[PDB]
């Protein structure tokens, strides 16, 4: 237990590989699979009943503008908006997107 | 272990508390701790020999421009750029920073 991120790391690729096997291809991920593979990974659990409207905004943001592709990237850039969303700290923090700003 | 996402999630964020007890502030991060907080935590089992330039790009990106803050995203992003530069793939991927694009 002297590097626990590693294996973490892995958890992200290998429950990431795990949906892959749904469909075939793991060079890519659907922004539609955010909406099946966020609950389906974390159901309750995280939409549970704290910052419900976080959630829509998740599902919101797949009709953000364009979307249709999750890169490796991508798929981080919603988990990490996940985290701060709720990693830990027990203010309600939005997305990572500013308001006015 | 129906969701380790969940722990893993933790370990990202255990782990990065544990190196807030060095300094003492947990709201953001130094990208100087990029360094030690990426071999510290990755030493030679990533660093260990293969694509050895890569530390020293993300070495260089504290050396990038304007380098001072590590925000949870901006940890998330290097941790991200890690990943894709060897989650699993056996093909050398650089950084997400695209070449002549």
């Amino acid at each position: 237990m002297a590097c626990p991120l590693e294996k973490a790391l892995d958890v992200m690729v290998s429950t990431f590989h795990k949906y892959s096997g749904k469909e075939g291809d793991k060079f890519k991920l659907n922004k539609s699979e955010l909406k099946e593979l966020l609950t389906r990974e974390l159901p309750s659990f995280l939409g549970k009943r704290t910052d419900e409207a976080a959630f829509q905004k998740l599902m919101s943001n797949l009709d953000s503008n364009r979307d249709n592709e999750v890169d490796f990237q991508e798929y981080c850039v919603f988990l990490s908006c996940i985290a701060m969303m709720c990693n830990e700290f027990f203010e309600g923090f939005p997305d990572k997107q500013p308001r006015k700003k």
